[PDB]
């Protein structure tokens, strides 16, 4: 009803045992940066990656609302943005399977998604699911990117940052909290992004989140190319702050509050 | 549309006759949150019981809502259900009534104001009211009025309703006061005025305001008094930043004048 | 399939005129510039007869907290709410000819079914061809013709167009979601855009809507009578021209886009 299986079904084999672990990246709630959908993207333009299900876009999606993006060229509408909302098996470097679900995040229907999602979690055996988040944040971009998590099995990170807050829900976050009241393992990552940059794509806060599942699911991930990408952006950043005062007054401002912020969190 | 609830609440009714139903339903008609304040101060005032939920599934654009959810301690807490459901209340003497609120649904009126018309008719409910607060041209400092329309808008006393033809957007209760009225039954929808200038925060006056207006037709004892305390709070709040500003006070004013100057011309075409 | 009901009985669609009819798509709600797609179909169904073949089903289709269709309220009851009719209409031109029109809200809600029900009656009733109607605010001047662009694969229907062109990228629409299921099932389909002067799109400006009709006046083949927004037009006109002279801002925009357009008229042509 929510989705369709693709046929003939791709195998998710391990040759290593133990359940895959599920990552969440829904565009449309938090997307400081264009992280999350930068996420996703980025692992499917570098893994081989297999179509299990596709959800019904009909059931799910306001279209006035989204307007997929049409092409048109050669005088003919040559393209309309087919806006998939997939579940994948993708391949790590190593060849370790691991689960995507990414694409628009639900506008519609979100108690018959999110149970359709525990369907498949438990379907193909799935022992950790972890949601990305990324916000705009009071933070300069000349420190480093900054992970919060929460959940019940944030131990898994090595890297993180992390009291009571109360946030617009989003259809992952509802998720997880079916997640966590059928007792199965559960974490949203959330990077936080320097706000004057989260209009737009800024691959630190991209490579953070994927640094962040490469640890904690044990995964191989082809990550340098962000990595490049980041110097790029960020040595761009440098110029555009150094020619201008006004700017140069913010960032140490931000820089001081960050490394006051370091020392009290430690 | 909805789920009766199981084991479902006995709604008599000894207490002859039918219960009037309110309708309150929060993302219409929000001045000084004097609808969805209505709703939760009964809630929280008095004793009710579930009669029906609604599925939110067919009824909500969850991104334009974005129900609220809690964390701490690194864990999600919580996350507002947002019901939308149906339910028998009782008066300070046990006397029973219902209510349906929660948010008012983005999709499917058509279905959605039929899925009431059915309960109205499950649960032989004789009189339908509807609730909105509307930002107006009137000031703080003159009592809250309430404007009524529908078939039983006789039953309210006090209403300053002196009206002429206005088109508005549409919402789910209109929609469903307009197939009530058509199916031959009672009907009204009472709007509290709140001025404009404070009807992005609470204003208590009219959640008042609109719970008597309930308690004179529908013949109820309403606890009432936490928002009489409330009321007089914002009130000397509000006295305090007029007090401030001669601007402010020449606004206030000649709002008081347009207001009085009303009031005389519905008094003498109301005797 | 869901998405509509067929009226009963069935209107009177055949004409006298071999091949099937052109299907005219007006929905509102997406490209709206000068209002000019609600009045090119509110112009057509006051002036023609026109008969129901289907309505579409609105809690299927509509966010209705996104679109509030308006309540009358008078002698303190609710009398009245706009029913947002989305409708397949027969419509018999000035020599009777039939040609079917599409019109209402764009739909919120299910575009993937909407245009397959839509493809379904474009082939029970034999449609030869589909134009979309589009409306866009564009740099301009009100002092000059109005031009539409075409798009699809009928373009060549219409003689007097500025298209064609080449590529670009806009947001999604339900009508463009349709000309592609069309073009990819081997359907006729093009699209029409007026270009309305952005200062002037948020009101009515007939000359846009009179460019229209009369575009598929033409490219159907239909006698269409479209007198009267050549009136409104001149109303429209003489009331911007007031307003340009009281006011010196707007006559050096006025200015300045004029020369824009009459240069890029013949220096690209």
């Amino acid at each position: 009803r929510m989705y369709e299986l693709e046929y003939p079904s791709p195998e998710v084999s391990g040759q290593t045992a133990g359940g895959p672990t599920l990552i969440v990246a829904l565009q449309g709630y938090a997307d400081a940066g264009h992280a999350v959908e930068s996420s996703s993207s980025h692992l499917m333009d570098a893994l081989d990656h297999r179509l299990i299900a596709s959800f019904n876009n009909d059931e799910l999606i306001d279209y006035r609302s989204r307007r997929p993006v049409v092409v048109i060229e050669h005088n003919e509408v040559t393209s309309m943005d087919e806006l998939n909302l997939g579940l994948h098996v993708v391949r790590d470097n190593d060849n370790k399977p691991f689960l995507m679900l990414s694409g628009p995040e639900p506008d519609l229907r979100w108690g018959d998604f999110s149970n359709a999602v525990v369907d498949l979690v438990e379907k193909f055996g799935v022992e950790n699911t972890i949601c990305l988040y990324a916000a705009p944040m009071t933070v300069p971009h000349t420190r480093p990117t900054v992970v919060t998590a929460h959940g019940n099995s944030t131990d898994r990170l090595k890297d993180q940052v992390s009291t009571r807050m109360t946030v617009p829900g989003s259809a992952s976050l509802m998720l997880e909290k079916l997640l966590k009241d059928k007792g199965k393992n559960v974490s949203g990552y959330t990077v936080h992004v320097p706000h004057y940059v989260s209009a737009s794509p800024y691959p630190a806060a991209t490579l953070k989140l994927l640094q962040s599942i490469a640890d904690s699911a044990d995964l191989n991930l082809p990550l340098l190319a962000l990595e490049r990408d980041a110097e790029k952006v960020h040595r761009q950043l440098m110029e555009q702050t150094e020619e201008s005062s006004e700017i140069q007054r913010v960032v140490g401002a931000l820089e001081q509050q960050y490394d006051s912020e370091l020392e009290r969190y430690r």
